[PDB]
């Protein structure tokens, strides 16, 4: 009945490898567009169905080989991923917002013909990893019609945002670069307190824990994209009553779960 509904009912186990899409990526080349420093879109293939779009922006000084693996285990479970890269390096938080919103436009108006098959650009996602992650909850302030927002180990100077876009934390408890009680959590308790959020606290993690293979980060990566951009109530499983000892904090108004 739900027709965003895609692949077979989820598994704890099965959220932490590749999902039961297979993946094409696409480079978009740098010159190619304005607004943003191009990317790799990961998509669905060997399928002839239409998936939400995700755009995700790595932190400072990084690229999108830094999310690469999250990209395709994203776009691996029913996903478009476009993974940008940043006009500089050096672009702070509002920037990488800025680059979110151009990275979106591209996806619905411009991408190649074989990502626009792939594509519902009615229902659109956001993402990043530290300034990216800043960049992720500006751009759900500035744009309401997104599904949902995922900052990972986030870092903003503005510890305020104003977003009815549902929107997942996560930190990492030995975060240095943007430690857990100066960014993420402000972030997540200045949040309005009926906007639904959850905050996920990974035991021992660093900053870098997501840019390589985490199997928190995919599970609650992967389940509040479903929730949100498929409407897919058969994630509500992996963010409700959460006894997950990967975490040493967990907080949210439970307004997913229902
Ligand atoms: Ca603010």
């Amino acid at each position: 009945s739900n027709p965003y509904q895609r692949g077979p009912n989820p598994t704890r186990s099965a959220l932490t490898a590749d999902g039961p899409f297979s993946v094409a990526t696409y480079t978009v080349s740098r010159l190619s567009v304005s607004g943003f420093g191009g990317g790799v879109i990961y998509y669905p293939t060997g399928t002839s169905l239409t998936f939400g779009g995700i755009a995700m922006s790595p932190g400072y000084t990084a690229d999108a080989s830094s999310l690469a693996w999250l990209g395709r285990r994203l776009a691996s479970h029913g996903f478009v991923v476009l993974v940008i890269n940043t006009n500089s390096r050096f672009d702070g938080p509002d920037s990488r917002a800025s680059q979110l919103s151009a990275a979106l436009n591209y996806l619905r108006t411009s991408s190649p013909s074989a990502v626009r098959a792939r594509l519902d650009a009615n229902r659109l996602a956001v993402a990043g990893h530290a300034m990216g992650g800043g960049g992720t909850l500006r751009i759900a302030e500035q744009n309401p019609s997104l599904k949902a927002a995922v900052p990972l180990t986030p870092w903003h100077t503005d510890k305020t945002f104003n977003t009815s876009v549902p929107v997942l934390i996560v930190g990492a408890e030995a975060d240095t670069v943007a430690p857990v009680s100066q960014h993420a959590i402000p972030f997540y308790q200045n949040l309005p307190s009926t906007t639904p959020k959850v905050y996920v606290e990974l035991c021992n993690a660093s900053h870098i824990a997501p840019n390589s293979n985490n199997a928190a980060i995919s599970v609650y990566t992967i389940s509040w994209m479903k929730l949100w951009v498929d409407n897919d109530t058969r994630y509500r499983q992996f963010l409700c009553n959460v006894n997950d000892p990967a975490l040493c904090d967990f907080r949210t108004n439970n307004r997913h779960c229902q």
